[PDB]
């Protein structure tokens, strides 16, 4: 109506504010099921899933009557020493028993996945100051490791692009190589070969620190934003097992994989790891609220609680901790989940669409490999399959193959030189054929 | 019922851990105008606001229908690179258009203060190297500043409490001695005075670092959480002047102050300054949706989307940065901000609360003295006068305190040795009044 | 000498014309010094604070040659030693007993035993159990040398603008000067509670259980000669020990009788936790420096549970054979000619001598002095003591005359520094007095 | 006599050991050194296979050093060499330096007291030069496993190998640590020289694209590093090190403090290589220990560019007391006249091969020898549990130091530096010298391997 035109007052993140390209702009209106329709009317199957957290589908009625319902009782109150309500109860209980396997005792929630990360970097020293080990404090991490924009999480992030505009941040952050078959520095194309390169370089970083300057490990059980990249089976299993040798904190950011994307209720669970640490936010509340947890297991749980004279004073947290509204959501949410086993659909139809996009491999030089667990799914493109040299996106060609795909009917997402399916977890049979219709027509005319 | 005697699974910010401490909770089930209810059906005025933010009052139908109205249309979609959607487009344009005193251009939504914060941090350096000066990289900020719990949030922050349990985080911050009468390390009694030997120690400091190793300062207009510590009338404006007269970008922290609280849209607007930068939440949605916004000024917007090579490439931001139903819960807000002149009416009431309550001072020896501005006030609880000696919140006297207001239908927060009053800004005299009762009725039992 | 300059001078401008001038010294006897054009001058500045026994000392000469006849060099690491760093330590460690003092590391210079005081701080909290116990504090205008460990804690802005971010969790504290505080206080005791307070507050902010180590010069040098109120020593003392904060004394420059003691410490009447020592230790015949620490220090790391026993610390040069000879010698003259007392007697006499300069111009703001370190505080305003800005140069013009009637003092920033020989004479002193008042009656 | 140093307790530390007891009572006190020969205490003599701490190269005692020495003390022991002041040896030294090194366009030198000033002071001026260039966003420093620096908390940032970390805590941030190109020990199990330096010049692009080059000072390493294990690089490392620098304008700092004057077999290790850095750090030989004496060289792209700095950025406030100290140089000028005369690094070429050729049997001949690496007379013998396992010996087990003790007895003192014996002595080192060490390694092994 005025979008199309007006100035635009606001930035993009994770774009170039320059003009003429911040010009642009799609317009998303409305979004029901797993469509969303932009401001001329033209729908598209929402293929990226709002930001992979669209987990449900959008314009669900049991979350958003939840929500009005505890807009009458009570939108907000604060959670801050001695004060609560009782939707933060009900989802701490939820949460706590939903993954009681992994032995998890308390929850500090939060508004979103960086919050989350850095909920648990800096609880984490907590944790070790309590135990009696305030030298406990360096933090490890993988190179294309993603863990939000907050300083902290960007201080282990394993991607430049969100360095090179902001300086010096966090010292005493060591990057480890990520077990990434089809870009390794060993050109080790063997899994077990791969996770046993990663593993020795890790027990070589930690001697040369001294495992007892060392607090946290963290890591997505599969990487994100870093390009979908997906570990071998025994790599999980292998950095437990290394934790476990050194004391240090497991911290498993599960931002994206929780709650069902990879085919399990935690990518780690579906590993068969049990980290210390759960970073969680994006589909918990299915994007209709914004809400992050940050889960801490009995051990750090007992530590803290136990903690001489400060160490006991948590004094992290946000005003709008365990937001009322959030939490109904969440609740909501969760029930969906669980009751059309999203997990399960997300394995099902994640494997089928991953089967079908590999004659794109085939057809196209373009397009170097396409991988994925569940329903999170990347075309990793290149300029030619020896070197594996990614794409420009500053040429534009990935930018110009996803609005190919818009038009076709489905939206997707360019990170750098990768295409990124992240599609809801109602996703059918029936969508993903459509999705894949989509993307071949895309590279037909500009792969 | 059982949220009264189950293990509680969830941690309170702010708040002790230990056993049997955190076993005892006041649980909020209802609020409407500026009372809440707990689960025992004990109603009392909220006399904090919430957490300084629920500034409208709770339950507002109005904004509860945007709400509703938003979910029905579009709950969530992204607003990274390229992508947007009608409501961020509203209150981005909303929000310029308020500060266009300010010359604010361009916003970057986040979902709380941290946020808020962090963005301006992280953002600040963006700016200098966008600008060629990439050795811009330190912040000053103020003793007893509070500016949220992320890293760089606590880097800055000016109380001890928010970094014993969290080990070194970002370097380069430098805090500065707080214009407050009551305690200073000139025992100065003289706003004028007291303005002159903070501008001469900030001259010092930046003469010390050199002018082009500084990014930004960062500054409460009244200092919140650090104990309601009003500047005298002609700091704010010198420290516009000598952050100028370097370069220095100056960053006001206006979370607490922004939309009224302080008797001003904003804080530093009311005292005759134009920030660089401005950080906002908690009253820019009443609490109803979290919500967090950055605002930039010409100078900032200019210097960046004209930048050179990867410096106009913002590759921060959130999620939920822009959430279609935050914005429009925002709209709906600042309506009722701007329609009831909810600044005037905080200046009016907290006037006359604060005289009030000055009484206190005289009756009771552990009342230091009573400071506000607007609707944000603090008691400050002295062992002696002559040294200002604070009481050890530990010691649980200012707990106590509070604990009777309670029992006396107010519940107010103590932080240290301070009681704090912020409740909603919609507070009529009469309510006042109801504050003054119960507080007497309370020293009189514990002071 | 109108070739090409290959070296830089530390602490000057690198930039073209003003490199191309040079003194060149090319003798040194007794208190004077001779350029390579036989023009001659009274050594006020004893070199850079550290000939304090005079050039050309016969004895320390001959101490070096013998053992160079022995052993010149050989390495002491790890099970391995020789005879003369014995003597040292034990001499060191017998000069300092009064302070408990029970291990020495040797290096070779000022910033060598800063940043070894520095590390080895950081060591002694790991052995201790605390390793959460790693910021260091310190006080404005404080000079600990040019490392990035010392240059991080380092309380004047010059030395840190030309090299960006060093060590983080360094936090400085105004200093107790009398003339130019936040406080504008010219009383020793309240200065002191001003500063007292202060320090309190930080330590407050950060928390005790992240701070290392304090680190602090008993006068000031470089930083303007600032002589702290008698009472700030001990209280600073006092608060470190309330939080556990170890105490560095900087004592490159008092140590061995600058100030009028052997130790600028031990003037005050405190004993640090750490000292660190250099110039005056071997009056700058041989590089030498020298971090000594009390027995809670050493016998905490020497009892330290898995790797905190390892010292990985030292230098090539630690305990250097000749160095050590040459520094046995020298303390031998410090001790035999009381040169401490030397300094305090005739530094007294020599500021008492200076202060009818500010009367007399309006340049100088004081003279400020304790033994044989002393600075004259040039302001263009004594209402509000504003300094002179140094690059306008009128320092330096008046350093060039006093240089011309005789005597070789150094501008730092506004101050005209002084800082002989402690073997200086009632006479020379004189000379001193002397050559100032004929540099201010034509540049002042 | 020497008597009262036995069992005498002892009030200094010994750098790179357990200060805890009963190690700590444990001496091997050396009261004289003589050519290569040193002497104990109890009159035991041994070859000092050491060189004292590779510095010593030219032997102990030698007579024209210790004259020019004694000849600066009575002319000027000391003066100062700040902001205008200098002195004759100061200019003599200088000049002779940069003459020595003009095939590397070295233009302005910064003088020391050691090699960990002489890196420090090269992490810090690399600072400068960027700053004075415009572009104070170049701060971050990369160097490599297993290289050491020396123990200033600059150096120690920078330092590859973790004993020197463990007891310190965080130091300075942005230093970034590449894997070393180590055959015997390296990521790849790579083995082949020019395929190893592929693997580590790829690292190293790909940590210099996810910093920004834009953020990256300088890069720090040995031509041959030492502490860290007498590594030799595989020959084209070095050259392409300074490709891969040029690409992004880093600057590479070589530091020099023991391959510098001839260790290697070059007046320079990185000559050696047929590379120029931007920055030369030179300690121990310079004067052979006989005075404390450090040197860091900056070419002339950095000189011009602080020179011509603009603001403040061209002053130079980095400096010691002893920087220029006449007597250090004057002994400086004298050793270097005994390094070119005799051609110590054409002796340290030869002998260097004679000696590491007679070592490689004891390979074979005994399990626990992995191998024996060197170049010129820097030679390291890597112990291993096994040959099949590759397992370094632990050197808290003390196996290395029983051998190092039995190298004594046999008359050869030795440096065991964790799993490895370092044989460094003074280059002037005779091939009679030479086949001693090998006899006494022999025996050493024999006894305790
Ligand atoms: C998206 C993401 C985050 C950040 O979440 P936000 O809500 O955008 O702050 C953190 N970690 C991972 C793995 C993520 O995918
Ligand atoms: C409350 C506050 C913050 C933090 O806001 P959150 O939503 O709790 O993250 C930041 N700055 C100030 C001045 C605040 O009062
Ligand atoms: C001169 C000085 C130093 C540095 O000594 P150098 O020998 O120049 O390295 C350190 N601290 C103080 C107080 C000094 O005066
Ligand atoms: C020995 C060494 C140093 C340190 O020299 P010192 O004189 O001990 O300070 C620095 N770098 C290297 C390569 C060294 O071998």
């Amino acid at each position: 109506e005025k979008y199309k035109n007006a100035e635009k007052k606001f930035w993009h993140p994770m774009g170039s504010s320059a003009a003429p390209h911040r010009d642009k702009t799609l317009v998303i209106a409305r979004g029901d099921g797993n469509y969303i329709t932009d401001i001329d009317g033209q729908r598209m199957l929402d293929g990226v899933g709002g930001l992979w957290n669209v987990n449900i589908g959008h314009n669900r009625a049991s979350v958003k009557a939840a929500i009005a319902a505890q807009l009458d009782e009570l939108a907000y109150y604060q959670t801050f020493d001695g004060i609560a309500h009782p939707r933060v109860f009900d989802l701490a209980e939820r949460l706590t028993g939903m993954f009681a396997q992994e032995r998890m005792a308390r929850v500090l929630f939060s508004s979103g996945g960086s919050d989350a990360v850095e909920t648990a970097l800096k609880m984490a020293r907590q944790y070790w100051i309590a135990s009696g080990e305030p030298g406990r404090t360096r933090f490890l991490s993988l190179r294309n490791g993603y863990h939000g924009v907050h300083m902290g999480g960007t201080s282990v992030g394993g991607n430049g692009v969100y360095h090179y505009n902001h300086g010096q941040l966090l010292a005493g952050c060591h990057l480890l190589d990520t077990p990434w078959l089809y870009r390794n520095p060993w050109d080790c194309r063997d899994p077990q070969a791969l996770t046993a390169h990663c593993i020795r370089q890790l027990e070589e970083q930690i001697a040369l620190l001294g495992a007892q300057t060392i607090a946290a490990l963290i890591a997505e059980p599969v990487q994100g934003a870093g390009g979908v990249i997906v570990p071998p089976a025994d790599y999980w299993p292998r950095l437990r097992e290394v934790c476990d040798r050194h004391g240090i904190l497991l911290i498993a950011d599960e931002v994206v994989t929780g709650f069902g994307r990879s085919g399990c209720m935690l990518g780690s669970r579906g590993w068969g790891v049990a980290p210390d640490i759960l970073c969680l936010a994006k589909g918990i509340t299915a994007g209709y609220i914004p809400l992050g947890a940050t889960l801490f297991n009995q051990r750090i749980a007992d530590a803290i609680e136990n903690g001489q004279g400060f160490s006991h004073m948590i004094m992290h947290g946000y005003t709008y901790s365990g937001h009322p509204t959030a939490c109904a959501a969440a609740l909501a949410v969760l029930d969906i989940v669980e009751a059309e086993d999203l997990p399960g659909n997300a394995a099902k139809v994640g494997a089928q669409l991953l089967e079908q996009l590999q004659p794109l491999v085939e057809r196209y030089a373009v397009v170097g490999e396409v991988r994925g667990k569940g329903l999170m799914i990347a075309l990793d493109l290149v300029s030619d399959k020896r070197t594996r040299q990614p794409l420009d996106p500053a040429a534009g060609q990935p930018s110009r193959i996803a609005d190919e795909a818009r038009r076709a009917g489905v939206l997707v997402r360019p990170i750098g030189n990768k295409i990124i399916l992240s599609p809801p977890l109602t996703l059918t049979r029936d969508e993903a054929g459509l999705m894949v219709s989509a993307l071949e027509a895309a590279f037909a005319r500009c792969g």
